């Protein structure tokens, strides 16, 4: 059995698949949802997340994994995937739950099997009644042709569960097993940040042990620093909370941009697709400003030698949008009005790269040192609730006489 | 019944399919097409066969294997009921080799002048086998844009015919507030908010039409109309050194609607193919300065800058460089560089003074395509004859 | 049926295949002809051809077509190929014809197919009684095995019709319809320089819709406005006339070279093979020459600003050959004897390769500045008959007291 209760921590990705579960329920009744896609670190619940849509509907659940498809010979994998939505439509309505689809969708071996995939996702219209789940935890290396429209067009990310979700999947957890009453379960999510779900059921098993010999808190502190022997350290938690507070402030204090997201320290996220979009000069400039936040705020809190690892991914993506901007979108004078080399073209570009990072980088560092006391107050109630709203930030930043821009989703 | 008066907003596609109508019509004395779903492929079909007066025969790609696992007898029953169409729905869906086989060789194998024909409907042309291409082989293709206001307005009128709405209600303001949309689209937003009266009413609102357009729109939650106007100043931009070439090939109409032949040519005319091509981003920069211009120019700055080099390291179109075409040392390769900057900044100058000079009929152009999303080159003429300029007659 | 009627505009072609008519109709009598490779463009009348020269001969006609031998099996092809040579030893004598034969030539799936083929042809010898016939619209792909003697050992290039080809191909096409008295073909001739017999069937075929709603000049007109919106304009054809004038020029004044071929807007041709030959310095500083002729006119005609595209594929062979001298020749005095890298070497190879190009183009533009008048006259008459002969070239120079080389094919 699998129900509502089983899944905790999300309570965002539950109220986009509520469709979905309203879809399977009635297919009559609606007057597309084709195909959704999960994407997360392992062990963050997304089996678990396919079967409690399954149970949830009251349909069948017809699960299977592309690695056993893949690594056949020629023929199976193709009437494999016949032969499952022929079975999904003689068993309709139902779910068809592949597992780990980014590592079979990465003419040749495995080309032709993903080829009748999608055939298969083109050729049952909506009233066969089915719909098909697909997890993957490496999202990276699937193929875009899968993300397009009546073909996995939804995706949703299962992030990693903060101090309430750690909660209320250990309460979840515990349930089958009879522990004392004396464990507190608030002390051991704030003391186990970065974990997932997996991980802490993982903890709870931990214990039989001290069942075994004898559950108390002795048997979870000592099956949460076995396994520790990786929550996230306190000063690590500083880092990701005065990361994510740049990147706030900046996209706050922007001059035109979009909405701001929940701050939390978290990771926010990824997997990038049509675009579809344009961009300005200025647009592109705040950008990157954004995505020098915590780096910048890194630096002015702890100087010029205590800035971290964090900020990788973001000064990549940063930097990269720089190039578009001189070499692609020529919105450089310097360089002029020409897109794509003599080593001297290929040095005035780098110099302009240079030039716009280094004046956004002391713009940021600016801004910073300008707002720093509320910046530290905003970072210590992320730090005691590991997750705050954009309107709390807001609030905490008008606490001291500034009036931010009033820009929230 | 199904015929022309159904259908709207595709009169380029009316006159194109007006021929096999009266090869329909007429056996004695005497098709493939692709868009976004939604868009009216079957009605198309279904209207042509009921404009020449012949039977209908509907099938589904999707369908054959199972239900030829055939196609000959298929074409037979086509025969038999000659003249008349076959319509094949899922025509990328076609086990399904030995099926697309069997149907090419039919294709190819029928003399189809008994008086039948066949079309095909395809939401992805990308993924269709290029052989289905091949003479008697769905020689001809056709493509079915997107309606612009006046096509939504014509189509709304279409099917609020049958129910009778409200009386205060007027569609120019919805086809205005609905861009992007397709004529199933509009169906399903009039027969919705009828089903809502009906919940209610008997005499559906606007308030009501409202009702399901912001559900629509949210359902879509979207472009912002910024983009629109960016959108509009490029093509216009386009449009603008294309029309006011010094030398050029036929300019086609102009529109803000997502896209999604000379053997030889002349030193003067690739240094023109670059000017239009860098006529957006000129536009661009005029309009909103420098810090204004966008990322839409992406794709065509590429090309422009690309002909560059064509025209510098394979045509010799280079003095300083001279007459040699293609190793290299890097003193050519900074000479190529240096030549092909100075052609690009060149031609931007002469685009940026162009623009500047003509800035108010350009500023009117847009605000017709804005209201419009669609304007034709002779529109475009007019408007701009209209600010005592006079450009040439050629579109 | 097809008979030598039906073919039209192509003397010279004729006159090459009636050697293999004669092997066709009579095998004995003859006291080799092994393959024959056709090359041109789509619509040029290849298929045409091969279909005549079976019925010339009064023998059957096998056609097939290499794509659907690809893209097979595991030894469809091969057993395909060898019941094809069945087929024909058994049904002797007769024509193979294997359309698209390029596209199939380009151990692995292709090539072992191919090899087949080979085999094929080294194995039925010349008193088997058959020929193969291939025809390709992209050469440039073949292979060069393909080639070798006594397989496919000629070839045969179908240009594109000039006046009198366009002309008599309508009159060909004309036949089966009943057209009005009005029409004159010869202006449809002269008003669509650059189009194939294809292309002319089409329109004749065009017109349909005239005598659907009514064949009288509007129709023919209207369908050749409609199939344009590619004929030639007049510029092009004055443009691709004084290139093809400046290459008759040059062949014509060089010290020493080989015999020089008739004038023609048309298409000169490629599919390069074994040279087998061997040249001096001043060959190549005039081979070289030769291929700067067509722009050295352009430019003195029309001036620095009017020099065009279409010595594209001539711009790239000269400076190609010119490398060739220097780094693969030692045919230079500042670089040496030395074949084959530092910078400097590099560098000083690019400055005699434009040296030899700078001189070259020079003395080209000197030479048509030298004899402007005569080289207008013979544009003039060009433009007016789409083809010359070099006799005639060499007559309208002698009108203006200048004696050129007698060298002509
Ligand atoms: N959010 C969550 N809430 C409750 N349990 C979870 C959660 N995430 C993971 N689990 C537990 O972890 C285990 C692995 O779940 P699974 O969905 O297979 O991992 P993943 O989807 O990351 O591969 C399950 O037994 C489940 O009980
Ligand atoms: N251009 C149009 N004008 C009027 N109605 C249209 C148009 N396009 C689509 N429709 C409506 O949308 C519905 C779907 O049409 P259909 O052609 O079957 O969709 P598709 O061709 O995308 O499969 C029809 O009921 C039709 O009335
Ligand atoms: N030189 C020509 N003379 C007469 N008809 C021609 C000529 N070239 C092409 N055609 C016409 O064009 C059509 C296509 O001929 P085909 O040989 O199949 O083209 P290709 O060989 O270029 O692929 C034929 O129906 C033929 O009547
Ligand atoms: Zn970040
Ligand atoms: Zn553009
Ligand atoms: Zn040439």
């Amino acid at each position: 059995k699998v129900t509502f209760k089983d899944v905790a921590g999300i309570e965002e990705v539950k109220e986009e698949v509520k469709e979905i579960i309203e879809y399977l329920k009635d297919p009559v009744k609606f007057q597309p949802p084709k195909g959704v896609l999960l994407y997360g670190e392992p062990g963050v619940g997304k089996t678990l997340l396919a079967k409690a849509i399954a149970g949830e509907a009251h349909v069948p659940f017809i699960s299977v994994s592309g690695s056993d498809f893949v690594e056949m010979f020629v023929g199976v994998g193709a009437a494999r995937v016949r032969d499952l939505f022929e079975t999904a439509k003689k068993h309709a309505p139902c779910i068809i739950f592949i597992d780990e689809i980014d590592a079979v969708g990465r003419h040749d071996e495995r080309e032709q099997t993903l080829n009748q995939l999608l055939v298969e996702m083109d050729g049952f219209d909506t009233s066969d009644g089915i719909i098909v789940i697909a997890a993957t935890n490496r999202p990276d290396i699937l193929d875009p042709a899968l993300l397009r429209p009546g073909r996995f067009d939804r995706q949703i990310f299962i992030p990693k569960p903060d101090v309430r979700g750690r909660y209320e999947i250990l309460k979840v957890h515990a349930r089958n097993k009879k522990l004392a009453k004396d464990v507190d379960l608030e002390f051991v999510a704030r003391a186990t940040p970065g974990f997932t779900g997996a991980d802490l059921e993982n903890l709870l098993n931990e214990a039989a042990l001290l069942a075994a010999r004898k559950i108390t808190m002795e048997e979870i502190e000592e099956a949460l620093d076995r396994i520790t022997m990786m929550t996230i350290s306190p000063k690590e938690k500083e880092k990701i909370a005065i990361h994510e507070a740049g990147h706030a402030l900046m996209g706050l204090v922007s001059d035109d941009d979009d909405k701001v997201h929940k701050i939390s320290i978290i990771p926010r996220g990824q997997l990038p697709i049509e675009d579809k979009h344009i961009y300005d000069k200025k647009d592109l400039y705040n950008k990157i400003l954004v995505l020098l936040g915590g780096r910048a705020a890194e630096e002015v809190f702890f100087g010029k030698d205590g800035i971290t690892t964090g900020a990788e991914n973001d000064l990549q993506r940063a930097t990269d949008l720089a190039y578009r901007m001189v070499s692609m979108w020529g919105m450089s004078d310097k360089v002029g009005p020409i897109a794509i080399t003599s080593p001297d073209l290929l040095r005035e570009i780098d110099e302009e790269v240079k030039r716009i990072i280094t004046e956004q980088y002391e713009k940021a560092k600016a801004i910073v040192e300008e707002y720093k006391e509320p910046l530290k107050a905003v970072v210590k109630k992320l730090l005691e609730k590991e997750t705050i709203t954009c309107e709390e930030f807001v609030e905490v930043f008008k606490l001291y006489g500034i009036e931010l821009k009033d820009k929230c989703k």
